[PDB]
């Protein structure tokens, strides 16, 4: 809840000399470490600011990756986040772990609502908005409790088509991108896959017809076939379609998405009990 300054020496002790590399992150590599109090951290090292730290200091929401501290020493720019032990939504949908454990519909729903709330907090931020501009399943991280934490708010298949007119990314561009994420969550497919039959190359182009023709069962992840209530799935698919409208003007705000995703989870929780 409060940002700390670390020394390079401390980051090296925690990181065991960058022994582990958690993965490619936005604006630098990210290594795994443990602080001397025992909490697991991810340490982002800028490849190549104090205003950014103040912005990141000002962002506080349960569905955003929080900043623990930073390192300023010797013209280095290091950022320290909690380690998210359950990894990325992308990985749990069609990653290696998806072959072991199938993420169930209610959990998928709960992760989407979490992520939407995080983005909603950023979009409606007092004074000026915070726009992510690179929303994707790999940037929706999961903690021990499978609570969504959106990352890299400091990609082909997700890019707002309208960007080719405006050459600008906006809240509405984040909304389009999120719509593609909702399609991943429903379908269990990555947006772009050349190895798929030609008609299935684009998840977005492939899906719209079936949704438009009210035949959602065809596009649903086999692992959650008969694992959802139709009323709840309709809501998610419907709002997903509005998000991926080629023209931002017809696209809902993130907060309309929050409400639809809340409605879907109340429908499932109601039928579950
Ligand atoms: C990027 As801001 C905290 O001025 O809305
Ligand atoms: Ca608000």
């Amino acid at each position: 809840v409060s940002i700390q300054a670390f020394t390079l020496e401390y980051i090296e002790e925690a990181t065991e000399k960058y022994k582990t590399l958690i993965g490619e992150g936005g604006f630098g590599p990210v290594y795994r470490g443990m602080l001397d109090d025992g909490q697991e951290v991810a340490v982002e090292v800028r490849s190549a600011f104090d205003n950014e730290l103040n912005l990141l200091s000002a962002i506080q929401h349960e569905n955003l990756v929080p900043l623990i501290g930073y390192c300023n020493e010797k013209d280095q720019q290091i950022l320290v986040y909690p380690f998210m032990s359950n990894g990325s939504l992308q990985n749990r949908l069609y990653g290696e772990p998806a072959k072991r454990k199938i993420l169930d519909w209610p959990t998928r729903l709960s992760i989407a609502l979490g992520a939407a709330r995080g983005l909603a907090y950023l979009h409606t931020f007092p004074g000026r908005p915070v726009i992510h501009r690179d929303i994707k399943s790999s940037n929706i991280l999961l903690d021990h409790s499978m609570c969504a934490k959106v990352a890299d708010f400091g990609t082909a298949g997700y890019l707002d088509p309208e960007y080719y007119t405006t050459q600008q990314l906006s809240e509405k561009s984040d909304v389009f991108s999120f719509g593609v994420v909702l399609l991943e969550i429903v379908s269990g497919r990555e947006p772009l896959d050349i190895k798929r039959p030609r008609n299935e190359w684009s998840l977005v182009e492939w899906a719209k017809p079936y949704i438009r023709a009210s035949k959602i069962e065809e596009i649903v992840d086999p692992g959650i076939k008969g694992g959802y209530h139709a009323e709840a799935m309709w809501r998610v698919v419907e709002v997903a379609l509005q998000c991926i409208e080629p023209f931002s003007a017809y696209r809902p705000c993130m907060d309309d998405i929050v409400r639809e995703l809340e409605d879907a989870l109340i429908i499932e929780n109601n039928a579950s009990e």
